[PDB]
C-alpha cells in the first residue's frame, strides 16, 4: 500500500522552509532567497514498512498572508512548525504566534517542530553576532524543550545547505508519525 500524507510547513520568513522542500523534492538547494507566496510539492519515500506519497504545502512566513494561509491547513496530517536555529527569535514569541494560528485552525492537528540551518551552530559570524545580543544558536536540547512547551510531538532538525540526508530523514520520520 502506497500511503498518502499531507504536510504543511509554516514559520518565519527566511527560516529555511523552501530550502528543505527543494532539497527533498528536487535535489536542489536555493542559495539565493526568493520569498514564497504558495507552492505545492510531491515527494515519494519509504518510511519503515510503507511507501508514502507526500503532498507538501509551502507557505510564506509573512504576516501579509495571515488571512489566506490557514486555507491550506485543511485535512493536513501534520503541520511542520519551522524555525532558524541561528535566530533565537524565529523561535522566541514567534513560535507561539505560529502555534496559536495552528491551534485556532484546529486543535486536533498534529504539530512537529523543525529546526533549520544546524550548520550555523558552529559558524563564527552567527556566534559573534548573537553573542553581543547575549544569545547563542538554538541547541538540540533547547529544540526538545521548545517542542514540549509548544505541544509538538517531536523535535527534528537538519541542514538543507550541508546535509541532504538530514532532510530526507526529517520527512521519513514525519511520515511514520502520521501513519
Ligand atoms: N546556512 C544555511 N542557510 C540556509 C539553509 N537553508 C536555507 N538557508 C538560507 O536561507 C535563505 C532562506 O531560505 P528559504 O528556504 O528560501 O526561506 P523560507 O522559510 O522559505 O522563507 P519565506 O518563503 O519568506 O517564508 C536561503 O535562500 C538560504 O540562503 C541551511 O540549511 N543552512
Ligand atoms: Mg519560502
Amino acid at each position: 500500500v502506497v500511503a498518502r500524507c499531507k504536510l504543511v510547513l509554516v514559520g518565519d520568513v527566511q527560516c529555511g522552509k523552501t530550502a528543505m522542500l527543494q532539497v527533498l523534492a528536487k535535489d536542489c538547494y536555493p542559495e539565493t532567497y526568493v520569498p514564497t507566496v504558495f507552492e505545492n510539492y510531491t515527494a515519494c519515500l519509504e518510511t519503515e514498512e510503507q511507501r508514502v506519497e507526500l503532498s507538501l504545502w509551502d507557505t510564506s512566513g509573512s504576516p501579509y498572508y495571515d488571512n489566506v494561509r490557514p486555507l491550506c491547513y485543511s485535512d493536513s496530517d501534520a503541520v511542520l512548525l519551522c524555525f532558524d536555529i541561528s535566530r533565537p527569535e524565529t523561535v522566541d514569541s514567534a513560535l507561539k504566534k505560529w502555534r496559536t494560528e495552528i491551534l485556532d485552525y484546529c486543535p486536533s492537528t498534529r504539530v512537529l517542530l523543525i529546526g533549520c540551518k544546524t550548520d550555523l551552530r558552529t559558524d563564527l559570524s552567527t556566534l559573534m553576532e548573537l553573542s553581543h545580543q547575549k544569545q547563542a544558536p538554538i541547541s538540540y536540547e533547547q529544540g526538545c524543550a521548545i517542542a514540549k512547551q509548544l505541544g509538538a510531538e517531536i523535535y527534528l532538525e537538519g541542514s538543507a545547505f550541508t546535509s541532504e540526508k538530514s532532510i530526507h530523514s526529517i520527512f521519513r520520520t514525519a511520515s511514520m508519525l502520521c501513519l
